[PDB]
C-alpha cells in the first residue's frame, strides 16, 4: 500500500509520513514537481496527495502529469485554508479529494481509506459479446438494436427457444450506456412461487424462518436492465404485482413495508405468442403493453440460411482452442449435413452438438 | 434519488433541500428523531445527511436505528466545528463520513456524490458455485479447500481435462475471503506469442501499433487470485518472467518502466505432471516448488464410483428446468451404462452428454 506525498513543507511530508507509516502504509514523499515526476515514473502509486501550490510548477496542473503517466493513480490534493476554489479546480481536473488545511489525523486518514477504496473499485467487464450471424434477417436485427437501445421503453424478444434471446438482450444493456447491472430472471427454471421472491427479495423471514434480509433482482438492477427471459411463465399474481412495479416506479420487499424506487429498463423474452395468451387468459393485457413498446423478432435457426455454418466454425474454434484440441475445420460434408437439419432446439442444438464433436475429438470433424 | 436531511436547524434543511434538489436529488427533511423514524421505515433513502446532535435524543446513536431499519442507506454526519471527535465516534458505529460546519456547497456535493458513489458500488451477492460429489475422494477435498484457502501460498491442482479445476480454484478463491477479483488466464487458449501480453500488460507501440495501454491480468488479479489454467503451457521465458513476479511482488508493464506491486494469491491448474516435465527440463523446478506449496489431485470422473450417477442427476435436473422439459428420471439401465463408460473428457464430456439427453428430450425418462 503506497502512497506518494507531494508539498513543500516538512510539516505536511513528515506528519503525513509519521502517520501513513503509523497505519500500515508505507509512505515516500517528493518535495518538489520535479522530484515528484521522478517517482511516480518510476514506481507506482496507487494514492497520490498533491499540493496545490509547489515552487518549480503550478500543482493544480501537476494533475495532468499524473493522468498522463500513471492514469490509475487517485490523487488527493492539499489546499490552504479558505482557499478552495483552486480544490474544485482540481477535482474537474480530476482529482478524487480534497483536504483543506488544516485537517485533524482522524479526517486525513478517513480520505486516505476511502482514496484506497476508491482505486480498489474498478469495473472489469470489458467483455465483447459474440452475436454471430450474416443472414439479412440477422443483419436487420444488428442495426435495430443501437436504434433501440438508448431509450428506457420497456423491449420484448420473441423467438423459440435457444435463439440468442438473451444475447440481444445483452447488446441492448450494452448499448444503452446505463452504468447499473445486467440482471437475468427466468422465470421458467424458477420454482412457481419463488419467483416473486426472487424479483422482489425479502426482509424479516419471509420464507419459513430466515430472518436474513435478501435483495430482489428488481433492486440489483437499479440504473441497470432487468432482463425477464419467459414471462410468459409468471403467475398472474407475479404478473399484477409486476405491472405495479412499472406503473409506480417502486415497490416492497416480502414481509417489509418500506418503499423502495427502482430504475430500470426492462428488456423481457418469450418463446410464446403473447397475444395469443392473452386471448387464453393466460396473461395480462395492460402488462403486455407496458413490455412491448418495442419489439425484436428472432428467427428460427433453419430460417437463417448459412448462418448455421457460421456459429458451426464459430464454436467448434472456441472449443477446440479451450479443450487443446486438433480439429479446426469442419469437412464439406458435415457442411452439407448441417444444412439439413430441423434445430428444434435451435443455436443451444448446434453449441451442444459442436461442443461433443469436438470432446471426442480427431484431426477433422466429420459428421456422425 | 431519494436523500434525507435529518437537522434541528430550519436554515439547514432548507439550504441543504435546494441544494440538492438543484442537482437532481429528490430532498426529504426531518427536523426531528421522531419524524426521522417515520420516514425512514417507510421510504429507502439510499443516502441521509444526519447531524450529530438531535433536540429528542442522540444523533451517533440514531445511526444503530438507521443500521437496523435502512442497512444499505450511507449515513453523513454533520459535526459542530472542533467537535469532530463526536464525528469519529460516528463513523465508528458505521457513518460513511462527516462534514464539519461550516462547509462550503462544493464540499456538501462533493461528499453527496461520494455517498451515492459508495451505495451505488456493490458486489452481485448472488453466488453460488455447485460441487457435486460424494466421494471418499472428493469428500476429503472438500474439507481441505476450506483450509488450503486461508492462506496466501500458491495452489497447484492436477488433474485429467474437465475434471473441475477451475471450480476448485474458485471454491478456494471464494473461502480465501480475498476482495479482488478471480482472474481467470488460459496458458493453452492462448496463443504463444499473447502469452507474455495476457499477463503482464502493455502500452506504447511495443508490437506493430499497439500504443493502447493494456493492463496484465497479474494486474487485474490485485488483492485477488490469478488462476493460471495448464501453467505447464506457458514457455520457459514467461515460466522465467512469472518466477520473477513471485520473488519481488511485482512486475512493468511491456514497454514500460514503471514498476508496479501486486498482492495475489495464485492457484494453477494442470494435466500433466510437472515433476515429470521438470526431468524433460520442460518446466523449472524453482518456479514448480513456488507453484506448488499446496496441492490438490482431482480424481478422473471414472475412478469417483458413484458421483457419475449424482452427477448425471444434478445435470439433469439443472438443463431440463432450464430447457423447459419435463424429462427428470434416469432409468436403471441409463445408470448402468453411465457406470460403465471411460469418460476421458471426465465432468466436461458427461455434463455435454446429458445436456444432449435433454435438449433432444421427448418423455420424462432417459435410457439409451
Ligand atoms: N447468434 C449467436 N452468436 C453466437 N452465439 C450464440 C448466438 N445465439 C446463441 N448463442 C449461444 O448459444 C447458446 C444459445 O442459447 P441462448 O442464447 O441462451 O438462447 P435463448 O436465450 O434464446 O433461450 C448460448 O450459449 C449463447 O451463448
Ligand atoms: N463436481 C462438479 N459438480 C458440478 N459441476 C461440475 C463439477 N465438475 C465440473 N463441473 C462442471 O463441468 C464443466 C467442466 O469443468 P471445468 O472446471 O471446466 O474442468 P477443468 O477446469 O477440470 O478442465 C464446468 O462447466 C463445471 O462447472
Ligand atoms: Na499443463
Amino acid at each position: 500500500k503506497r502512497v506518494l506525498v507531494v508539498d513543500d513543507e516538512e510539516s505536511i511530508t513528515s506528519s503525513l509520513s509519521a502517520i501513513l507509516e503509523e497505519e500500515g502504509y508505507h509512505p515516500d514523499t517528493a518535495k518538489t514537481l520535479r522530484e515528484a515526476e521522478k517517482k511516480i515514473k518510476e514506481l507506482f502509486f496507487p494514492v497520490i496527495v498533491l499540493d496545490v501550490w509547489m515552487p518549480d510548477g503550478d500543482g493544480v496542473n501537476f494533475i495532468d502529469f499524473i493522468k498522463e503517466n500513471s492514469p490509475d493513480s487517485v490523487v488527493i490534493v492539499i489546499t490552504g485554508h479558505g482557499s478552495v476554489d483552486t480544490a474544485v479546480k482540481a477535482i474537474k481536473k480530476g482529482a478524487y479529494e480534497f483536504l483543506e488545511k488544516p485537517f485533524s489525523v482522524e479526517r486525513f486518514l478517513l480520505t486516505i481509506k476511502h482514496a484506497f477504496e476508491e482505486y480498489s473499485k474498478k469495473a472489469p467487464p470489458q467483455e465483447e459479446i459474440e452475436f454471430v450471424g450474416e443472414h439479412p434477417k440477422i443483419l436487420e436485427i444488428k442495426r435495430l438494436i443501437p436504434k433501440i437501445a438508448k431509450s428506457k421503453a420497456p423491449v420484448l424478444i420473441t423467438g423459440e427457444s435457444g435463439t440468442g434471446k438473451e444475447i440481444v438482450a445483452r447488446l441492448i444493456h450494452r448499448y444503452s450506456g446505463r452504468k447499473g447491472a445486467f440482471v437475468d430472471l427466468n422465470c421458467a427454471s424458477i420454482p412457481q412461487e419463488l419467483a416473486e421472491s426472487e424479483l422482489f427479495g425479502h426482509e424479516k423471514g419471509a420464507f419459513t424462518g430466515a430472518l436474513t434480509r435478501k435483495k430482489g433482482k428488481l433492486e440489483l438492477a437499479d440504473q441497470g436492465t432487468l432482463f425477464l427471459d419467459e414471462v410468459g411463465e409468471l403467475d398472474q399474481r407475479v404478473q399484477a404485482k409486476l405491472l405495479r412495479v412499472l406503473e409506480t416506479g417502486s415497490f416492497t420487499r416480502l414481509g417489509g413495508n418500506q418503499k423502495i424506487e427502482v430504475d430500470i429498463r426492462v428488456i423481457s423474452a418469450t418463446n410464446k405468442n403473447l397475444e395469443e395468451e392473452i386471448k387464453k387468459g393466460n396473461f395480462r393485457e395492460d402488462l403486455y403493453y407496458r413490455l412491448s413498446v418495442f419489439q425484436i423478432y428472432l428467427p428460427p435457426l433453419r430460417e437463417r440460411g448459412k448462418d448455421v455454418i457460421l456459429l458451426a466454425e464459430y464454436f467448434l474454434k472456441k472449443f477446440a482452442k479451450e479443450y487443446k484440441k486438433n480439429c479446426f475445420e469442419l469437412s464439406e460434408e458435415t457442411k452439407e449435413y448441417l444444412m439439413k437439419q430441423e434445430w428444434k432446439g435451435n443455436v443451444r442444438e448446434l453449441k451442444n452438438l459442436i461442443e461433443r464433436a469436438v470432446i471426442l475429438c480427431e484431426g477433422e470433424v466429420i459428421k456422425p
